[PDB]
């Protein structure tokens, strides 16, 4: 995939800034006021004029954030910052909850061969099954605090392309004979 996922920054329930692209297998987002890049997502100089205390407090201690990681289909996760991360992924918790990685630490958000072996499985329960599997494509992060996650101050929504066009190519597949 060109873009092997698409990043979305939030603030409580407000949608803050355009949509990052990620081009490159490796990337952060971070606190900073630096101009993002393809290596780089900063939240620093993102507006909110509807920003409250809470929100600002937060953003400043975000800072080093986290890396992100893209190989063989895999997803990765490291907290750069000294303040924990908190991911809710569906595909991590098939081995709805939020698991929180702590400053320093590492883990692997997206399981690629889970995937697959769940998208083998599902072709057999129908289209509705394996479109289901669109669920496991969606990661939603938060800086410092944990959670709705709409509820959270600072977080962020992965949509991960390659997995959505496996799906969407195997969905055109089980097209009905008729």
């Amino acid at each position: 995939p060109a873009f092997w996922c698409s990043i979305s920054y939030y603030e409580l329930n407000q949608r803050v800034g355009e949509t990052f692209h990620a081009s490159q297998p490796s990337m952060t987002v971070d606190g900073f006021t630096d101009p993002s890049n393809s290596e780089r997502f900063c939240l620093g100089l993102l507006s909110n004029v509807n920003r409250n205390a809470a929100v600002e407090l937060t953003r400043r201690h975000i800072g080093r954030g986290v890396r992100l990681y893209y190989i063989g289909g895999e997803v990765f996760a490291e907290c750069l910052s000294d303040s924990a991360i908190f991911v809710q992924s569906p595909n991590c918790n098939q081995r709805a909850t939020v698991c929180k990685i702590p400053p320093g630490c590492n883990l692997k958000i997206f399981n690629n061969q889970e995937f697959a072996a769940l998208l083998a499985q599902s072709v057999n329960q129908g289209f509705e099954a394996v479109y289901q599997l669109t669920r496991m494509c969606t990661i939603r992060m938060s800086f410092v605090k944990g959670w709705t996650v709409t509820s959270t101050p600072c977080w962020i929504e992965l949509h991960l392309n390659g997995p959505l066009q496996w799906l969407d190519k195997v969905l055109t597949q089980m097209g009905s004979p008729s």
